[PDB]
């Protein structure tokens, strides 16, 4: 039982979802009617209760009569239960058709509508959807836990002018005999999917084929840098299939997204969703294609049962990634990447805090919002320990092996931490007594830093250490000592580490980060990773310059990574925080639902 | 698709089933309660086709309304259709429950109804089913064809001593409402199978764990042998998972059947069914065990398309378990078991005819009785090609490269040989050269032999070319020369290589089969692949001393392997056919379905 939702995976599961979705642009609605073949799994079950969230659910129909339906009290986040009573208590595990008419709330927390002044083209409006990780339960009534995995069938009813595009193969496109205005698109997705992986887009979309299973789709203003930035798509794919075995969802698109997309990247199977911030002209963010590529069988294909495994998904992707990463750039870069990793979670432990349970491996998430519980601990703990475990097990090439039989073993499910150890012991069998060595209580159990570090390449990683160091023990004195030549020979990646370093530090002089900008000139960096992090710097140590600079990447961009951390230290900074609340309650309705609530929580607004 | 089948997969889907199963063992019927999920594959559907044999429907129910269903045009052996008119249009991509009410025919194809007297002594009745092929049909109303692959859960009420098992791992046990001469085992098997993999055997059945995950079921008196027979099945297994990949099914089950059985392995998924014929104390022939494993990869996780594909089935399994043969017992005898299995195929095109399009890797079968049209073909022809493919692209650990992709590109999905030679041209995409040179029509759609003979190893065939020669080249005069030297030292294999041999040549003088006996005493071995073509070498030699052993053996044992030759040639024989037909007519009632109708197109009636 998923204690994220109110659905119990061991009294029944949906198996298929027939989707008749209503897109409503003037009324900011989707309007479903979705078909949901139930199978018992428990003998002489009355009840079925599903996830809901803001759902206004108009009738229930079990084989066609209409079913009692009830809905609990609301949670705090979890939403509001909806309890089905059954005309027969059925025989597990016997299967049956439950028909759901419901309608979303324009507030509704998985999507997001902009007016046609939002967007680039200007003449028409956009909507997309982000359900990761709890938020399918704001669109259709269902078992929102990772643990269900369903196939489906959907139908999308939009105006007739505009392109509609799902995480499924295309399935051709429909009259609408009742409204002349309207088009019917289709969508065919015969892969069980867990409701997370459920994705809806509909705008004024543009695609045009960049491979023999990959179409980019976007704004034509955003068409052109989108098809150079991911050029390299096929390759990617190519190189993961090599690593992780065939792929099998038949297509891989992309989707660039308007600014106001909540994260970098979204593994949406068949289309993967891509933030606009990652085109910096030069490939090097990147790497977050092969990192959602990787998530085709990591996740995907298998699925974590519980968001409390959650790093089975995302530890072995990040995995993956940086193994695709070693066949590109080389295993020095691999290396460098995986150090990298370390310092990110020693960036999120500090965050979050050495003690906070929510920063164990496997934590516990009973009566926790799982978006205000997002850190990189489930990405760099758990590459942590696969990294740990390749270098105690023989290498790369032997870890491999595992990697490959662990994706086929359980190719199609879900899988909890213990499945995952048991089938770790089951194929290293003759290594059983170096498994026997790992500290894994410290390791799963327990909050902070790993119990033991990985041996990492430093050749990379040196100049990064000896920059900060030297940035953070400087005294008004040494300033004159910096120069434009202890950046120049630095990569993006190095440039990336060496302010990561300086953010895990004391807060710098304002003499420190003013010397800073007068030799590096980082405040005319287009590149969004070295950006945030140089913004951040600034406003922590109390520069009041950064200010307009800090609101307008905030305001310009909705990428909770980097615009939530910008608004927290711009609420915490005295001489901003009156402009800054000011500034977030102008931008407040043209924001995504989970950025505006964490945002507002974050400022004490709410 | 199939032409085996009246079901269009190209319309539905049967995703799931649910079966109450209800044996009753007076009356020698299950009648069946199923309850199928199906998926719409077209815009606006109005009927459903399955397929049934000898099935009476009670009634039909969608999502609860008496619906009206009707039986259109009765076919020779594919049998009626089963058309259910729906009362609304259905959707593509729409998911329906169709419960249907049925009961079988005692005469079911693919059921054996075994008497108290015909078990082991005199305790308890026995049940047991064989869908593969196209039996199924004469179960429950299916999409019987190995396309349609489906999840299922069953409920089957059976007596409290006779236990039951299925195709599936085992749910817990429960108990009945009325009608309480029943109790309740349940099963769920949550990997989809097509209706060919569905098995269920109710008796007095007893097991023991000779593995994690292996448990070998018989009755009490063949437990003991049994176990010492398949005691390696673990190990069998494990060298298994090292070439094909994981074991997704989580057990592996053993069952062995009463003689009667009319294969000797059959792959059912979690519970492998076993012959009692191939218990000859030295597992000499447990070589079934490796093949019926490798099935749980190529055959239940990749299915054929159709039986017309069979031999992707049988070909990559027959490669499969030699692959482990030759771990266990070394690369000599693993190209020993590839030579003897061109042997078999040359027995195979010899009795179907070198002409016969029958004898295509890729048969045509149109009209066809797919238990008429079975031969060793699919099997060896497939194997042959596999072998030489190795040869022609590297070595066995090249080509286990491409088998270890083939299974997890197709895993849980069907396949036709065009998507099989689409995959061996993308995963050897660096030796398209070589594979350009291969003469696929040859191989493919060409009756007879095999248009080129692979590379084999010799040493351990040598001695049994020699021996064949020998013996039929070999005067009166001659006779004294052979002695009990010329096969003491030879294994088992190879005194069935030797035989093979002998029954490819012309048929022998009576005294030289009688200077066989002499010399070799070949009627005291227990062995049955030894046994089987010593009897069938002294009935094509017209020896009458070897009428009342031939009539025993296939008697005895049922297993069509064995039985529909000996037969067959017994009837051929003038001074046998008179014993041999009233020997059949004496025992009609106690035999398989499978088994039984066979007789009337080869005894002719
Ligand atoms: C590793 C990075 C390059 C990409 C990273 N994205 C991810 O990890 C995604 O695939 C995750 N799906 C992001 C996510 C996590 C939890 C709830 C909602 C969304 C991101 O920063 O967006
Ligand atoms: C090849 C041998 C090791 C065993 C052989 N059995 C098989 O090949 C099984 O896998 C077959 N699946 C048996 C079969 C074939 C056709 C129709 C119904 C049943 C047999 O002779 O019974
Ligand atoms: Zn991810
Ligand atoms: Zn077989």
């Amino acid at each position: 039982a998923d204690p994220s939702s109110f659905a119990s995976p061991e009294k029944f599961n949906i198996k298929h979802m027939h989707l008749k979705l209503h897109v409503d642009f003037t009324s900011r609605a989707i309007a479903a009617s979705t078909s949901l073949t139930v199978r018992s799994l428990q003998d002489s079950l009355a009840s079925l209760i599903l996830d809901t969230k803001d759902l206004t659910i108009k009738k229930v129909a079990v084989n066609g009569k209409d079913a009692t339906f009830a809905l609990g009290t609301t949670h705090s986040f979890k939403g509001t239960p909806l309890e089905i009573t059954l005309p027969f208590s059925l025989t597990r595990g016997q299967e049956v058709i439950v028909e759901i008419d419901s309608v979303t709330s324009p507030k509704s927390s998985a999507l997001q509508w902009l007016n046609k002044e939002q967007t680039a083209g200007k003449i028409h409006p956009y909507l997309f959807s982000q359900c990761q990780a709890t938020h399918c339960r704001s669109i259709i009534p269902c078992q929102d836990t990772p643990s269900v995995k369903f196939t489906y069938y959907s139908q999308v009813s939009v105006p007739k002018e505009l392109m509609a595009l799902m995480s499924a193969l295309r399935d051709g496109e429909l009259s609408e005999q009742s409204d002349s205005n309207r088009k019917i698109y289709r969508f065919k997705q015969n892969v069980p999917i867990p409701s997370y992986l459920i994705a809806l887009v509909v705008g004024a979309l543009e695609g045009r084929k960049v491979g023999p299973r990959t179409t980019i789709w976007t704004e034509k203003e955003l068409l052109e840098p989108s098809v150079y930035e991911f050029a390299e798509t096929e390759k990617m794919l190519k190189y993961a299939e090599d690593l992780a075995g065939p792929y099998v969802w038949g297509q891989y698109d992309l989707l660039i997204l308007p600014p106001s997309f909540p994260y970098g990247g979204m593994e949406n199977p068949c289309l993967t969703f891509v933030t606009p911030t990652v085109l910096a002209g030069d490939r090097s963010l990147a790497s977050v294609i092969a990192h959602e590529i990787s998530h085709s069988w990591t996740g995907n294909l298998v699925t974590n049962e519980t968001w409390e495994n959650f790093w089975l998904n995302e530890g072995h992707t990040v995995y993956l990634e940086r193994r695709i990463d070693g066949r590109l750039y080389g295993e020095e870069f691999r290396q460098f990447k995986a150090l990298g990793g370390w310092k990110e979670l020693q960036n999120s432990v500090n965050t979050f805090g050495a003690t906070n349970p929510l920063t164990n491996l496997v934590p516990n998430l009973h009566e926790v919002d799982v978006d205000a519980a997002f850190s990189s601990v489930p990405y760099e703990k758990g590459f942590a320990l696969l990294f740990y475990l390749e270098q105690l097990l023989g290498g790369p090439e032997i870890f491999l092996g595992f990697l490959k039989s662990y994706i086929q073993m359980f190719a199609f499910k879900s899988v909890t931490t213990e499945e995952w150890k048991k089938f770790l012991y089951s194929y290293f069998k003759d290594k059983v007594d170096i498994l026997d060595k790992v500290d894994w209580k410290g390791w799963m159990h327990t909050p902070g830093m790993p119990p033991v570090q990985p041996k990492y390449d430093m050749t990379l990683a040196n100049a990064c250490i000896t920059l900060g160091q030297k940035w953070v023990k400087a005294t008004e004195s040494d300033l004159g000592s910096f120069s434009a030549d202890d950046v120049k020979d630095l990569s993006s990646h190095q440039l990336i580490e060496v302010l990561a370093i300086l953010l895990l530090e004391k807060p710098l002089p304002v003499s420190h980060v003013k010397r800073m900008q007068e030799v590096y000139n980082l405040n005319d960096v287009k590149n969004s990773e070295i950006r945030f992090r140089w913004l951040r710097l600034c406003i922590r140590a109390g520069w009041e310059d950064v200010i307009p600079l800090a609101l307008a990447m905030a305001t310009e961009q909705g990428r909770m990574k980097f615009t939530r951390p910008l608004y927290r230290d711009l609420y915490n900074f005295e001489k901003a925080r009156e402009q800054t609340v000011n500034t977030f309650l102008k931008n407040r309705s043209f924001m995504h639902p989970v950025t505006e609530m964490l945002v507002a929580k974050d400022l004490h607004i709410s």
